[PDB]
C-alpha cells in the first residue's frame, strides 16, 4: 500500500540524544592484518626480493627469497594501534618490494604501492581479499609497472565482526588484472598528477613566542610533506607559495593535513590543523571533476589562545580532537593537473617542490560584509561546584571578535556581567538571572559566502528531518506501535520532497562572480546526487512493507550518511561561535556552535536550525578532560538564545525570544530602537508545576563492590533539583515516586512551549556511607506541557511511562521508566491541576502507573557452575534467591557445593503483579548468596534478566501445518587414498559455494560452520539457559574492566512466566504436573561421566607473539580439573598451524562442563604467551534436544574416510529419539524403508564393508530419518550434523579484537553407554616423496658477456644453475662450457631434486632451520617451481647472471621441439603456448627461453636451454637409480 503517516507517532522527540562525550578524537584499539601471499612480474635482474610492509611508522619485513621475479611468502603481519579513528584512517599502508637489504645497508627499492587505512576500511568487509598491489616507481613518473604483490589487507576496530573467508587450497590460475588491489571505480591504470597546495596568507594568529610568532605552513599528503618559508614576526603572514606533490591519481590516500606551525629553535610547535578531505572536493566517474579547492578561507581550531610554557591541550593544535578555540584562518587553494608522462619535456622527478604561487586578491574570497551576532543567556544552571563559588562570566567569541583577553559606532559586549553562583544542591550551582537575562552582541567581518552555509543548511535540514523520522520509526518499532511501515513511507515521501526542494532552492545566487571552481562543481554534484536521492527514495517507498521495514530502515541510513557527507562544506566562511565559562578569568568549559546553525535567512530551509531559537547547550571540559571521570559532571547548562546574520538583516533579531521583556541598553544606545540590549528585563512570568513520575529504572550501573548500587535519581529543572528516595542493594529500583516542582517561574511567554519544552536532566547516583555518591548515569527528558486552557483528557493526558536511555559517559547505563508533565498553573490557581492522592513521598498516580495483572513465575533450578571465591573463601552452601517486583522464591540449600551442586527441589514458583504491557515488565533478579554460619549471608554474585519476553509462555501454535501428524508423506533418497582431509576440503569448497550463493557428489561431506556451533542452534538454549553472575563495580569504557572478568559464576536453569488463570485445556496440552510445573521433558540432573573428545583441526591468522613476527602454537585445554598443556607438540614459527590433534578428557558432567580450548605460543625463555582461547559450555550441548553430543554424518559407512564415528548406530539414535519423544516407531519393514510417525523414509537397503561384500541393514534409511528429523510432527528438531566449527580466539589482555580462528569440533560420549573407538585420524597429510630429474642437454643462442682484453672477442663461459627448493638447499651447477663463441653450450648434465610434495596444496614441504642460530626446525611450504638460470663463469670476478626461467611444475609451457621454435612468447604474458603439468605426464623434453630484463626494463631473450624433466616417485627412483652429473648409473656423454 502507498498510504502513509507524515507526523511523529511516538514520543522520541521528548527523549533527546544529548551526549557529553563526542566521538571526535576518542582512541580505540585498531588492528591492520596484512598477509603478503606472493608477488609476480617483479622488475629486476637476479633480484632477492623482500616485501616491506609499513602501516604508519611501523615497518615489518618478509623473509628474503633468492633469485626470483615471482617470489612466494605467505607471511602474516599484524600492526596494533590505540589511536582515534581519524588518526588511524590517515595512516599510510605502504607495500614495497626491496632487495639487497642487510644489516648496515638499506635496500634498493623496486616498486611501492600506497593506500591509506580508510580506503581498506571503506571496503564491504573492511578488507581486500586476494588482490594484487600494483607496484610503481615512486621516484619516476615515466617508469612503468614494477610488478604485482598479491595480499590480503584487513582493518578491524574493537568490536567489529568480519566474514573472513577460509584459506582453502589456492590451486587456480589467478587473474591479476581482474583482481587488483584497488577500490571500485578506480581505473586499473593510474596516471601521475601534481597536487598544487597553494598557501596564500593567514589571519588572526595567537601568541606563541612568550611575543611574536614566526609561522610557516606544512602540508602532509600520502606520506609526503613539504613546507613553505617562515614569515618572521607576523600575526598576518603572507606566503603566496604552493606546495606541489607528485603522486598517483586517483590517490588512495584521501586526506591532506594542512598545518600552520611556529618556528622555534627548540620548541617548533603546531598552531592549527585543518584536514582537506579529497572525497569532499572531488568526484569520480564520467561527470566527476578533479580535486579543487578555493581560493577560499579555512578555519583552524585548537587549544586556548593564551600562552603557557607547557600546553595541556597541544594535541588540539595538531587536530587530534575537537578544537576549543579559534586559532587562525588560512586562505587556501588546491588544484590537480594530470601529468602527461609520455612527454620528455617535463622532469620525471617526484620530489616535493615548493614554488611561488600566483597571488590572488582578497576579493576573490568574497566581499567583506558586517555580521551581527546576538546572544541572550536566559538560564545558566547545573554548574559544577568544583569550580568554586567565585563569580562566573560567559564570554562569547566568533573568530577573534569578542576575545578581549586573548584575541588580536557600536562597541561589542562579549561577556556577561560577573554573578556569584547560588547553590542548587551539593553538586551543582545556578546563576540567579531570574528576570534579568544578560545579553551579548558582537560585530564581526567575514567574506560573504552565505550561499555555502545556506546550501549546507538546506541539506542538513533534509538530513535532520530524515534522522528524526528514522528515529521515530526505530522507536515505534521498539515500543511496538501499530503500522511502522506507514511512518517510513511518509519519511521517504518527506525526504523526496526535501530533495526536490533543494533543487529549486540552491540555484539562487549563481550570478555572484566570487564563486570558486569547487563551488560550481560541488553545487552540480549536490543537485545531481539529491535528484538521484529523491528518485531512489520514491523507489524505496514502494518497497516498504510489513516484513521488509527493518532492512529498508537500514537502507535509509545510507541516504542519511550521504546527506551528512554532502552537507559538509569544505570551504569555510564564518568560524564557529565559542561560549566559554570563566571564573577568575580562567577558561573552564566550552561549547561550540557552528555558525551555519545560527545563520539567518528569509527562506526557512536556508535558515539555521538554532537561529532565533533558545538553544540548550551543555558546556564541557576542553580536550581530554571532557572524557572519563572528569567529564562526568555537567560543567554548565545554558538556555542561550542566539542569532547570527548580516547587520542589514538585524530587524527581527529579537523575534525568537519569549515575549514580555523590556530592553535595557548600554549608555551609547539610549533612544535608538535598532540598538541591541545588554540585558532583558522580563515582566511577564508564567507559573508552572512539573511532575516527575519516577517509577522505575533497570539495567543500571554497578557502583559498589558487591556488583549492586544504592540508586536515587536527582531531577533537574530550571534552577531547582529534587531527589527520590534511596533504594538499597539493587540495579533496578522501583522508586514509584512523584516529585512535584512547585511554583516554577518561566519568564516570558515562550513561542511554541508545547512543541519545545525546557529540558529535564535526570542523574542517577549510588548512595555511599559518608554522604558521598558515585555517578551512575544521566538521561534527558522533555515534559508533556499542559497549558492553562487545555483539558487534562485523553489521548494526550495522563502521560504514559516511557524508557529514557541513561548514559554514563558514552556507555549505556540502563533505562529509566518515567513520565514528565509540565502543567501551567492557570488563573484559577492550583485547582485546575489534577488531584494528588511512606510519609511525604507521593506515589506515581493511577493512570500513569502501569495496570498490574497477576503472573506466576516458575523457576527451574538446574545447578550452579564455577562459583569463584568470595573474601578468599570457597563457596560451600550456596542458595539462589530470585526476586521480581518485590515478590520471589528462594531455592533449596545446596548443602555441599563441591560434591553435588544440585538443587533438591527442581522447580519452585511464586506469584507477582507485573504490568499488562509486557514492554513495561520489570527485570527478574537472580541472586546467589553463600549461607555461612549464624545467618551471615554474603553475596556471591547477581544477574539481571532484563527481558522476560524470552521466558513468557504463550499457548503454542497447534494450527501450524507440522502438528497435523496424519497422512503419509514419503521422502526418498582413486578411492583408497581418501581421508578425512578429502571430505574436509570438499566441505570447505561447498561452504565457499554456499557463501557465494547467500551473497547473491563423489566425496561425502560434513558441515563447515564459519562461526561457532552455538551461532547456528541459538546457543543450545532450548530448555536450559545460562545466567552469568556478576560481582564488583562495572568498569569504565576506557582503562576499565569488561563484563567477562566480573563473572564470578553461572546459574543454570530456566524461567516460565505466564498469567495466573490459565485455561484448563491450555494447561493440560502443556502437560502441567504439580512437581515439575511447565518444565516437562527435563532430563536427569544426576552426575554422569562423559568422555569429551576435542578434535583440533587447525588455526588461522594467529596473532604474533614473538619478536620475529611469528609464534609457536600448541593447544592447551582446560576442562574441570584437567589442564592439558601440549607444549611438547608445538608447531614452530607458524601463524596458520595445522594441528590435526585429538584430546580425550573424562569430565564429570554437568559440573566439569566449561571447556576452554586455548592456543599458546611456546617460548624458550620465560612463560608461554597466551594467543587466544574460546569457551564452549558443553553442558548446554550435552543436554540439548538438538543432540549436540556427536555430530550426525550425511551418509553411513563402516570403513574408510567417511566412517561412522558414533558408537550409537543411526538405528539406535532413531530408536532413542522416538522413545524419548513418545513417537510411534521406528517401524522397520523391509530394509529399504522405515516409518516414523506419519512420515515414511526410503533409501538403500545394504551396506558395504572394507572388502566390499554386501550385507542388508537398516542404517541408511535410519540415517535418512535422522537427517529429516526436523520434519517430524510432534517432537521434530534439527539435529546437529557432523561439523567443523570456527571459533574465534579471544585474549582478555587485548579485548574486542579476534586474534585467531581455531577450527575444531567436540564429540561427547556418555561413559555409561558403550565407548567409542579410536579417534579419527585428522592428522595432516604426509607428503608423497618424489624426485625430479632435470637433464640439461644443451644451450643455444646464449648472449656473449665477456670482452677479450686484447682482441675484443665476445665469448661466454656458460654454465647452468638449477634448483627446486631454493638456492641455499637445492642448488646444483653444471660444469662450465668454457669459451663459447656462438652461444652454444654442451652439458648433458643431470640434476637430482628429491622433494616432498602435497598434491592438494600443490606445495613442496621441507623442514629446515630459519637461521643457523634458531632453536628448532620450521616446516615450510613453497610452490613447486624449477628454476633454471644461465651464468657466465669468471675466474677473477663474480659470476655474471645472464638469464632465467621459472617453470611452475603444474603450469609450465610445453618445451619447443627445436631451438628455432623457441621464442620469447613461451615465457612472457602470451597465452599461445599450452600448459603442461609434470605431475600428470611425468616426462617433458623441449627448449625453453631464458629471459633477462635490460636497462629499459623489458624482457629480452638471452639464451635457450634444452632440458628433459622426468618426474618419478621416490619408490620408482630407488628401483631405477641414476647418478648426479654424468656419473653412473645411466651415465651421460
Ligand atoms: C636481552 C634480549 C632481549 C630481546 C628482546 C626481548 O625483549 O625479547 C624477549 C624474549 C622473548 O619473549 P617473548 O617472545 O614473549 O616477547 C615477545 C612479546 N611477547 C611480543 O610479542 O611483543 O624473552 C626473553 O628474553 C626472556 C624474558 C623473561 C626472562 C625471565
Ligand atoms: C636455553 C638458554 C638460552 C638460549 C637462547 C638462544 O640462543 O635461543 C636461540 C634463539 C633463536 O631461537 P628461536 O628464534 O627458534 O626461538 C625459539 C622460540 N621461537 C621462542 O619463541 O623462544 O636465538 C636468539 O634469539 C638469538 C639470535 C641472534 C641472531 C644474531
Ligand atoms: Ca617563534
Ligand atoms: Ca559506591
Ligand atoms: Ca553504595
Ligand atoms: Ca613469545
Ligand atoms: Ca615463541
Ligand atoms: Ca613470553
Ligand atoms: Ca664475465
Ligand atoms: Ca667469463
Ligand atoms: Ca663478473
Amino acid at each position: 500500500s502507498v498510504t502513509a503517516l507524515t507526523s511523529n507517532v511516538s514520543n522520541k522527540r521528548s527523549k533527546p540524544d544529548i551526549k557529553m562525550e563526542p566521538s571526535a578524537g576518542r582512541p580505540m584499539d585498531y588492528q591492520v592484518s596484512i598477509t603478503v601471499i606472493e608477488a609476480r612480474q617483479l622488475v629486476g635482474l637476479n633480484m632477492d626480493p623482500v616485501v616491506c610492509v609499513e602501516v604508519g611508522d611501523d615497518k615489518k619485513y618478509t623473509s628474503m627469497k633468492e633469485s626470483t621475479n615471482c617470489p612466494y611468502y605467505n607471511e602474516y603481519f599484524v600492526f596494533d594501534f590505540h589511536v582515534s579513528p581519524d588518526v588511524m584512517f590517515d595512516k599510510i599502508i605502504k607495500i614495497s618490494v626491496i632487495h639487497s637489504k642487510n644489516l648496515l645497508r638499506s635496500g634498493t627499492l623496486v616498486g611501492s604501492f600506497k593506500m591509506d587505512v580508510g580506503t581498506v576500511y571503506s571496503q564491504p568487509e573492511h578488507q581486500f581479499h586476494h588482490k594484487w598491489a600494483i607496484l610503481s616507481d615512486p621516484d619516476d613518473i615515466s617508469a612503468g609497472l614494477k610488478g604485482y604483490v598479491k595480499c590480503d589487507v584487513a582493518v578491524v576496530g574493537k568490536g567489529d565482526n568480519i566474514k573472513t573467508p577460509h584459506k582453502a587450497n589456492e590451486t587456480d590460475e589467478d587473474d591479476i588484472e581482474g583482481n587488483l588491489l584497488l577500490p571500485e571505480g578506480v581505473p586499473p591504470e593510474r596516471q601521475w598528477a601534481r597536487f598544487y597546495v597553494k598557501i596564500y596568507r593567514a589571519e588572526g594568529l595567537p601568541r606563541m613566542n612568550t611575543d611574536l610568532v614566526d609561522p610557516y605552513v606544512q602540508v602532509f599528503f600520502a606520506g609526503q610533506k613539504g613546507k613553505t618559508s617562515v614569515q618572521k614576526s607576523s600575526y598576518e603572514p603572507l606566503w603566496n607559495e604552493q606546495v606541489v606533490f607528485t603522486d598517483l591519481f586517483p590517490p588512495l590516500c584521501k586526506r591532506m593535513k594542512v598545518q600552520i606551525r611556529d618556528s622555534d629553535k627548540v620548541n617548533d610547535v603546531a598552531i592549527g590543523t585543518h584536514f582537506i578531505d579529497l572525497r569532499k572536493i572531488s568526484n569520480d566517474g564520467d561527470k566527476g571533476f578533479l580535486p579543487t579547492l578555493g581560493p577560499a578561507w579555512v578555519n583552524m581550531y585548537g587549544s586556548t589562545r593564551n600562552y603557557t610554557l607547557l600546553d595541556e591541550h597541544q594535541d588540539l593544535n595538531e587536530g587530534l580532537g575537537e578544537g576549543v578555540s579559534f586559532r587562525a584562518r588560512l586562505m587556501l587553494g588546491l588544484a590537480v593537473e594530470i601529468l602527461d608522462t609520455s612527454n620528455p619535456e617535463l622532469t620525471s622527478s617526484t620530489e616535493v617542490q615548493v614554488e611561488q604561487a600566483t597571488p590572488v586578491s582578497e576579493s576573490c574570497t568574497g566581499r567583506m560584509e558586517e555580521f551581527f551576532l546576538f546572544g541572550a543567556f536566559l538560564e545558566a544552571s547545573m554548574i559544577d561546584r568544583k569550580n568554586g563559588d567565585k563569580p562566573i562570566t560567559f564570554e562569547v567569541t566568533i573568530g577573534n571578535y569578542g576575545n578581549e583577553v586573548d584575541g588580536m559606532d557600536l562597541a561589542s559586549v562579549s561577556s556577561t556581567p560577573p554573578m556569584r553562583p547560588q547553590i542548587t544542591d551539593r553538586n551543582y550551582f545556578h546563576l540567579p538571572y531570574l528576570e534579568r537575562k544578560p545579553c551579548i552582541y558582537i560585530k564581526s567581518w567575514w567574506p560573504d559566502q552565505r550561499r555555502r552555509l545556506y546550501n549546507a543548511n538546506i541539506m542538513d535540514h533534509i538530513a535532520d528531518k530524515l534522522e528524526e523520522g528514522l528515529n521515530d520509526v526505530q522507536e515505534m518499532i521498539k515500543t511496538e506501535k501499530s503500522y511502522p511501515e506507514r511512518r517510513l513511507r511518509g519519511v521517504l515521501e518527506e525526504l523526496s520532497c526535501g530533495c526536490h526542494r533543494f533543487l529549486s532552492l540552491s540555484d539562487k545566487d549563481q550570478g555572484r562572480s566570487s564563486r570558486t571552481r569547487l563551488d560550481r562543481e560541488r553545487l552540480k554534484s549536490c543537485m545531481r546526487e539529491l535528484e538521484s536521492m529523491g528518485q531512489q527514495a520514491k523507489s524505496l517507498r514502494a518497497q516498504v512493507k510489513r516484513h521488509t521495514v527493518r532492512d529498508k530502515l537500514r537502507s535509509c541510513q545510507n541516504f542519511l550518511q550521504k546527506l551528512r557527507f554532502l552537507a559538509d562544506e569544505p570551504q569555510h566562511s564564518i568560524p564557529d561561535v565559542f561560549i566559554w565559562m570563566m571564573s577568575n578569568n580562567k577558561r573552564i568549559a566550552y561549547a561550540r556552535v557552528p555558525s551555519k546553525d545560527l545563520l539567518f535567512s528569509i527562506v526557512e530551509e536556508e535558515l539555521g536550525k538554532d537561529c532565533a531559537k533558545v538553544k540548550t547547550l551543555f558546556l564541557k571540559l576542553p580536550g581530554k578532560r571532557g572524557f572519563g571521570s572528569a567529564g562526568w559532571t555537567v560543567q554548565a547548562k545554558l538556555e542561550l538564545y542566539l542569532w547570527l546574520g548580516l547587520s542589514k538583516q538585524r530587524k527581527d533579531f529579537l523575534c525568537g525570544l519569549p515575549c514580555g521583556f523590556e530592553e535595557v541598553k548600554a549608555a551609547q544606545g539610549l533612544g535608538l530602537h535598532s540598538f541591541p540590549p545588554i540585558s532583558l528585563v522580563y515582566t511577564k512570568k508564567q507559573a508552572f508545576q512539573l511532575r516527575a513520575h519516577m517509577y522505575q529504572a533497570r539495567s543500571l550501573f554497578a557502583a559498589d563492590s558487591s556488583g549492586l548500587s544504592d540508586p536515587f535519581a536527582r531531577v533537574f529543572f530550571i534552577n531547582q533539583s529534587q531527589c527520590t528516595e534511596v533504594l538499597n542493594e539493587t540495579l533496578c529500583p522501583t522508586w514509584d515516586q512523584m516529585l512535584v516542582f512547585d511554583n516554577l517561574e518561566l519568564y516570558g511567554e515562550a513561542h511554541e512551549l508545547r512543541d519545545d519544552p525546557p529540558i529535564i536532566v535526570i542523574e542517577i547516583y549510588d548512595q555511599d556511607s559518608m554522604g558521598k555518591a558515585d555517578f551512575m548515569g544521566r538521561t534527558f527528558a522533555k515534559p508533556l506541557v499542559k497549558m492553562a486552557d487545555e483539558a487534562y483528557c485523553p489521548p494526550r493526558f495522563p502521560p504514559q511511562l516511557e524508557y529514557y536511555q541513561i548514559y554514563r559517559g558514552s556507555a549505556t547505563a540502563g533505562d529509566l521508566l518515567a513520565a514528565f508533565e509540565l502543567l501551567q498553573i492557570g488563573p484559577s490557581g492550583k485547582a485546575d491541576l489534577p488531584p494528588i492522592n511512606r510519609g511525604p513521598i507521593m506515589p506515581v498516580p493511577v493512570g500513569i502507573r502501569p495496570v498490574l495483572s497477576k503472573y506466576r513465575v516458575e523457576v527451574l533450578f538446574w545447578g550452579l557452575r564455577d562459583l569463584k571465591r568470595v573474601n578468599l573463601a570457597q563457596v560451600d552452601r550456596p542458595r539462589v534467591d530470585i526476586e521480581c517486583a518485590g515478590k520471589g522464591v528462594q531455592s533449596s540449600l545446596i548443602h555441599n557445593y563441591k560434591k553435588n551442586p544440585n538443587f533438591n527441589t527442581l522447580v519452585k514458583w511464586f506469584e507477582v503483579d507485573l504490568p499488562e504491557n509486557e514492554l513495561l515488565h520489570p527485570p527478574l533478579n537472580i541472586r546467589v548468596v553463600d549461607c555461612r554460619a549464624f545467618g551471615r549471608y554474603t553475596l556471591v554474585g547477581s544477574h539481571a534478566v532484563s527481558s522476560l519476553r524470552r521466558f513468557i509462555y504463550r499457548p503454542p501454535d497447534r494450527s501450524a501445518p507440522n502438528w497435523n501428524t496424519t497422512g503419509e508423506v514419503v521422502v526418498s533418497m582413486d578411492e583408497s587414498m581418501l581421508d578425512w582431509w578429502s571430505k574436509y576440503f570438499a566441505s570447505i569448497d561447498t561452504m565457499k559455494e554456499q557463501l557465494r550463493q547467500h551473497e547473491t557428489a563423489k566425496i561425502d561431506e560434513l558441515k563447515v560452520y564459519p562461526k561457532e556451533l552455538e551461532s547456528e542452534f541459538d546457543s543450545f538454549e532450548d530448555w536450559l539457559h545460562t545466567f552469568n553472575l556478576l560481582r564488583g563495580k562495572t568498569g569504565d569504557d576506557e582503562d576499565g574492566s569488561t563484563e567477562e572478568e566480573r563473572i564470578v559464576g553461572r546459574f543454570k536453569g530456566s524461567l516460565c512466566v505466564y498469567k495466573v488463570p490459565l485455561p484448563e485445556d491450555v494447561s493440560r496440552e502443556a502437560g502441567y504436573d504439580p512437581t515439575y510445573g511447565m518444565f516437562q521433558g527435563i532430563p536427569s540432573n544426576d552426575p554422569i561421566n562423559v568422555l569429551v573428545r576435542i578434535y583440533v583441526v587447525r588455526a588461522t591468522d594467529l596473532h604474533p607473539a614473538d619478536i620475529n613476527g611469528k609464534a609457536d602454537p600448541y593447544i592447551a585445554i582446560k576442562l574441570g580439573k584437567t589442564d592439558i598443556r601440549d607444549k611438547e607438540n608445538y608447531i614452530s614459527k607458524q601463524l596458520n598451524p595445522v594441528f590435526g590433534k585429538s584430546f580425550d578428557i573424562e569430565a564429570s558432567f554437568p559440573m566439569e562442563s566449561m571447556l576452554t580450548v586455548a592456543v599458546y605460543d611456546w617460548d624458550l625463555v620465560g612463560t608461554d604467551d597466551l594467543i587466544g582461547e574460546t569457551k564452549i559450555d558443553l553442558e548446554n550441548r550435552f543436554y540439548s534436544k538438538h543432540r549436540a553430543t556427536c555430530g550426525i554424518a550425511q551418509t553411513y559407512s563402516i570403513h574408510g574416510y567417511n566412517i561412522w564415528r558414533d558408537p550409537m548406530k543411526p538405528s539406535q539414535i532413531l530408536t532413542r529419539l522416538c522413545k524419548e519423544g513418545k513417537v510411534d516407531g521406528p517401524h522397520f519393514g523391509p530394509h529399504g524403508r522405515v516409518r516414523v510417525a506419519n512420515r515414511v523414509f526410503t533409501g538403500p537397503s545394504e551396506i558395504e564393508d572394507e572388502n566390499g561384500q554386501r550385507k542388508p541393514t537398516d542404517e541408511h534409511v535410519a540415517l535418512s530419518a535422522l537427517r529429516h528429523w526436523e520434519d517430524i510432527p510432534r517432537v521434530g528438531c534439527r539435529l546437529v550434523p557432523e561439523h567443523v566449527e570456527t571459533r574465534p580466539l579471544l585474549n582478555p589482555d587485548k579485548p574486542g579484537i579476534e586474534q585467531g580462528r581455531l577450527e575444531l569440533w567436540v564429540d561427547m560420549f556418555p561413559m555409561d553407554m558403550p565407548a567409542p573407538g579410536t579417534p579419527l585420524d585428522i592428522s595432516p597429510r604426509k607428503p608423497k616423496k618424489y624426485e625430479l630429474r632435470v637433464i640439461v642437454w644443451n644451450t643455444d643462442e646464449v648472449v656473449l658477456e665477456d670482452d677479450d682484453f686484447f682482441t675484443g672477442e665476445k665469448s661466454s663461459d656458460i654454465f647452468v644453475r638449477g634448483w627446486l627448493k631454493g638456492q641455499q638447499e637445492d642448488k646444483q651447477d653444471t660444469d662450465v662450457h668454457y669459451h663459447s663463441l656462438t652461444g652454444e653450450g654442451n652439458f648433458n648434465w643431470r640434476y637430482l631434486f628429491p622433494f616432498d610434495y602435497l598434491a592438494a596444496e600443490e606445495k613442496i614441504v621441507m623442514s629446515k632451520k630459519e637461521s643457523m642460530f634458531s632453536w628448532d626446525e620450521t616446516e615450510y611450504k613453497i610452490p613447486a617451481r624449477l628454476t633454471l638460470q644461465i651464468w657466465d663463469a669468471d675466474h677473477f670476478s663474480a659470476d655474471d647472471f645472464l638469464g632465467a626461467i621459472e617453470l611452475d611444475l603444474n603450469r609450465f609451457p610445453r618445451g619447443a621441439k627445436t631451438a628455432k621454435q623457441c621464442t620469447m612468447e613461451m615465457a612472457t604474458g602470451e597465452v599461445d603456448v599450452p600448459l603442461v603439468s609434470i605431475f600428470k605426464q611425468k616426462r617433458v623434453k623441449g627448449w625453453w627461453p631464458l629471459l633477462a630484463r635490460n636497462e629499459n626494463d623489458e624482457f629480452e631473450l638471452t639464451g635457450k636451454v634444452e632440458a628433459e624433466l622426468h618426474l618419478l616417485t621416490a619408490e620408482e627412483a630407488e628401483k631405477n637409480p641414476v647418478g648426479l652429473a654424468r656419473n653412473e648409473p645411466d651415465p651421460l656423454e
